[PDB]
């Protein structure tokens, strides 16, 4: 994802 926020926020996606 983008950062770390696995929500659906940051690029979708788990980091």
């Amino acid at each position: 994802c983008c950062t770390a926020l696995c929500s659906r926020y940051h690029c979708l996606p788990c980091c």
